[PDB]
């Protein structure tokens, strides 16, 4: 009319009086209701969307005018589609607010009069909370109303006379209205219990349209699909029930997953579906997921759920931990026969073939099984404690060619791998006894505490070298442990370093008598190093607090895993079978519960 | 076994990869002896009172 | 830069003066660097682990002070605030890694 | 009065009622006193809490 703000704050207003007689000046003005000027240039905000996120308790009645001019200008389904140019928003047309308002009023008629149920929200502002947005729902309308609970709304949208959204479409995510209900689910009570809901609405809504084949199948680009999904994501509400749905009626069974099989009075045997938490290593598995990924936050209790705790016991039962014993024979035997291969490391010096009679041959027959073992080893770290595992390997090829080369002092690192592969084999003792844990610790001390002993301790050295430089110096021939300045008397760090090593590594010293600085010195870096051990004992047994049982079942499920994914699955060592049509063949899991209603 | 049986020792002067690997050893077996002190502490849990019951039973 | 002007300490005895050569020449801006950190230290305990920090800063400038007066065996107050230095970048580790606690176990600890 | 709210007075210690409940350690009333929101706009200035706008389950709460 005259300028964007006071149309802006009429509608804002709602008052309706003004707005009359002025469509019939934009008709004589030749003006758009769409055009640049009546919307503002960042956001490409129109009128008809500020009034709708200006509901006056839902009861602005001046957008209906508003659309009444939108149609009398000739421009009306463009007016309804009125995409946010700016980047904080983005797509946003009249649907997703109206939606988001918890008011369905002026949904009916938006849609009635023609909009697009597919308008992509793609703006930063509706990523999710990592990708620098605030709210993700899906990027649709269906998804909005779905996600921000207006249920209501998803009934009158997939039912309409009008144009409905199909529950298939997908974002540009790929998600489908599954993967963003299962996005927005938390591990609270009402959340869960409500996404629930709406996904069992949702999915057997999408099975009566379209029996062929259930939402569920859909997989967004990232290859998920609803349940992968919430097991990456960590979620538990969604996930307890996601595995564990059962529907009635048999048009709409079908995509039930916890069957029933048969009772005995107070012994009941439902039939779990697992039909995705373990593909013989065809293709990707919830069980993979939720074990090996990292990013979960509640392993713990997605693994009990209940048909996948079971499932890795029958997996420990057959094929499970015969594996186990004899990877740890296997292990032990190619240990031992690198342990006496290196004590009875080729004598005589410069070994570059020395292998002559019968006991040497039989010493060539253990390196030799070491060797091939070493690249075997390489292999299986590269071609698929993994890091350790390739330094092993690494360690072995090295001292295996060196020997072949012949060269002196360096079967020494042999050795190293010797006792790393047996700092190695502790990936085995993770099962039986609940061992392990030193694992756990010695992992939290690695480099971390190695390192900090060793610069407080370079510190002292460097302190105390210091000391006797600078309160000495004031024919002698030198101490071994370094002296002062004068005489020729430079020497070296590395002998005080090592007495001090020793001396504080548990006694077994001179307490070179250089008096009262030095004392003090000596007794304050005795109290600092007895803080550093103590104090981190005190850490090491704080956590861990009694090894915990999460803690023995994820590596227990780890080993198992590994186990399987080691040789071909495919074959004839699968998780059992069951019905085969009707119900179907639809691999099934059978677990028997007792129960005394 | 004496020198890391509580010192009383001459620490052979034969070095890098022996000092490391002594080094190694003594966080191992520090490791292996207060770890063990961990679980027999951890465990029992004063006693508990069922224990002293039943082998007075 | 404090500990290695520390062990690396002007040889030959009565240091007053000794920078001659080039490697001395850096032990020096070694030395220098350390005075200079010193007084800032003792200007932003002043002008402002804070008892900590003003020993260290009166540490460090007295052996400064020796130093230029070439006192044997007076160089080993030098060495004392260089451990407490060492102690004293504890005020640091108390964020990443939820460090620290021995600060305050320490503290317990004390006289 | 409305050209200024009461809280803003300092005492001879110069601390002001917020000042002087996080001092003293009050936690009750601190909570509060920081979270304070008023109606009508003639009595809204003296709050706190305001309210900057929402996105259904997304509230960004405007604290002053
Ligand atoms: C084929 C399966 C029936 C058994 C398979 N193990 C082997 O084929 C062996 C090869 C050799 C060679 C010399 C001596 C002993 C063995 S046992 C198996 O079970 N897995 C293979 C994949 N896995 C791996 O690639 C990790 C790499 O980190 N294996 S490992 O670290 O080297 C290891 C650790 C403990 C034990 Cl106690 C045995 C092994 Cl190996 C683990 C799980």
């Amino acid at each position: 009319v005259f300028n964007r703000p006071i149309l802006f704050d009429i509608v804002s207003r709602g008052s309706t009086a003004d707005l009359d007689g002025l469509l019939s000046f934009l008709l004589t003005h030749k003006k758009r209701l769409t055009d640049e000027e009546f919307r503002e240039p960042s956001t490409g905000k129109t009128c008809l969307p500020k009034a709708l996120l200006n509901l006056s308790n839902g009861r602005n009645d001046t957008i209906p005018v508003l659309l009444d001019i939108a149609e009398r200008t000739g421009n009306m389904r463009e007016f309804i589609n009125s995409p946010f140019r700016d980047i904080y928003y983005r797509g946003q047309t009249s649907l997703h607010i109206a939606i988001e308002r918890r008011c369905k009023h002026y949904v009916e008629l938006l849609v009635a009069q023609g909009a697009d149920v597919h308008a992509q929200a793609r703006g930063r502002f509706f990523q999710p909370k990592d990708e620098g947005g605030y709210f993700y729902f899906g990027e649709l309308p269906l998804s909005l109303a779905a996600c921000t609970n207006q249920p209501h709304i998803v009934n009158y949208l997939t039912e309409n006379p009008h144009k409905k959204a199909d529950m298939r479409r997908q974002d540009s995510r790929g998600n489908t209205v599954l993967h963003a209900l299962v996005a927005i689910a938390d591990n609270t009570r009402e959340n869960t219990k409500f996404v629930t809901k709406m996904y069992d609405l949702l999915l057997l809504k999408c099975s009566r349209l379209f029996p062929d084949s259930n939402l569920e199948t859909v997989l967004n680009n990232d290859g998920l699909s609803p349940l992968m999904m919430a097991a990456k994501t960590g979620k538990i509400g969604v996930f307890q029930h996601i595995i564990r749905r059962e529907v009635t009626d048999e048009d709409t069974r079908h995509l039930s997953r916890k069957f029933k099989d048969w009772a005995y009075g107070p012994v009941y045997s439902s039939l779990y579906d697992l039909s995705s938490l373990d593909t013989c290593g065809e293709e990707v598995s919830v069980l993979e997921i939720l074990v090996y990924n990292s990013k979960i936050e509640n392993r713990h209790e997605m693994l009990a759920v209940e048909p996948i705790n079971e499932l890795l016991r029958d997996k420990w039962r057959k094929f499970g931990a015969v594996s186990f014993y004899i990877n740890v024979v296997s292990y032990l035997c190619a240990m031992v026969i690198f342990t006496l291969t290196a004590y009875y490391q080729p004598l005589e010096g410069t070994p570059p073939y020395p292998y002559r009679t019968t006991v040497d041959y039989l010493r060539l027959a253990g390196e030799v099984i070491t060797l091939f073992t070493g690249v075997l080893f390489f292999f299986t770290s590269i071609k698929d404690f993994q890091l350790l595992y390739f330094i092993y390997s690494v360690l072995v090829v090295v001292s295996a060619a060196l020997y072949l080369a012949g060269i002196e002092a360096y079967l020494a690192v042999m050795v190293f791998a010797l006792v790393l592969g047996w700092m190695n084999a502790l990936y085995f003792t993770r099962g039986l006894k609940l061992t392990g844990t030193y694992s756990i610790m010695i992992q939290k001390i690695l480099f971390k505490d190695l390192f900090r002993f060793l610069l407080v301790y370079l510190l002292f050295m460097i302190g105390y070298a210091s000391a006797l430089v600078t309160l000495l110096n004031p024919q002698s021939n030198c101490t071994v442990p370094t002296y002062p300045a004068c005489r020729d008397s430079e020497t070296f760090s590395a002998f005080l370093l090592d007495l001090f090593k020793l001396t504080i590594g548990m006694g077994d010293l001179e307490m070179l008598s250089s008096i009262l600085l030095l004392v003090t010195y000596i007794i304050l870096t005795f109290v600092l190093l007895l803080n550093m051990l103590i104090a981190l004992m005190g850490e090491t047994v704080g956590q861990v607090s009694k090894e915990s049982k999460h803690i023995w079942k994820l590596q227990w499920a780890t080993t198992i895993l590994d186990i399987e994914r080691s040789f071909p699955v495919f074959l004839r060592k699968a998780f059992r079978s069951g019905e085969m049509v009707t119900v179907g063949r639809r691999w099934c899991f059978r677990v028997d519960e007792v129960n005394w209603s």
